[PDB]
């Protein structure tokens, strides 16, 4: 949750014409773009989106930015992860579609904000620096849920079960953590056998 006065401070620091009421943040992971949304500093999780890019994070940002803003309104401010390059990719993409929107990021150099090809140094606890870091970390927190394979690989070691019942137990339980802390009686019901459910708990 971003402080509203820190939003005002970001506006002043960057000389923006408009208050950053809506901010969107983008991360590239290896390719998926993860897009997050803050509205008046509140994360709007129902507005988050993920983009698959078939194919250079530079190029991935450029692609995602053109794709998204050809269908959606511009935010008041766009934050991109990775530093100068990814900010430049976003800007280039915006030009190519004839759109106008401030883009900010964080250089790989410590305590450095990237804005309009300028680098602004801010001390560690400066509220604008803290705010930007909050945004970046939220992009990352969202990205790590594109991985919430382990249960599958391990259940491969369980003899005499087969591809059908495997996907049942993956569907009902989803993870190794849930299947392991489940009772014998429940697992039996998902697959139709105490003897196999016993073997599953035994082996896991």
């Amino acid at each position: 949750g971003l402080r509203k006065e820190a939003l005002e401070e970001l506006m002043k620091l960057l000389n923006m014409k408009d208050f950053p009421y809506r901010i969107e943040g983008i991360d590239i992971s290896h390719t998926v773009a993860s897009l997050v949304v803050f509205e008046d500093g509140f994360p709007k999780k129902g507005d988050y989106r993920r983009y698959k890019i078939e194919q250079d994070d530079y190029e991935s940002i450029r692609t995602v930015v053109k794709r998204r803003y050809s269908k959606h309104p511009l935010p008041n401010l766009l934050f991109v992860d990775g530093g100068i390059g990814q900010v430049n990719a976003a800007i280039e993409a915006l030009k190519e579609i004839g759109k106008d929107c401030p883009v900010v990021g964080l250089a790989k150099k410590e305590e450095t904000v990237v804005f309009e090809n300028r680098e602004i140094h801010l001390p560690h606890d400066h509220p604008v620096l803290r705010l930007l870091v909050q945004i970046r970390d939220e992009t990352h927190r969202f990205a790590v849920s594109y991985h919430r394979e382990s249960l599958r690989s391990v259940l491969d070691n369980v003899p005499g079960i087969g591809p059908i019942r495997k996907k049942k137990l993956i569907e009902h339980f989803g993870s190794l953590e849930n299947i392991r802390s489940a009772s014998l009686e429940e697992i039996a019901r998902v697959i139709g056998s105490t003897e196999i459910a016993r073997r599953v708990l035994d082996i896991l």
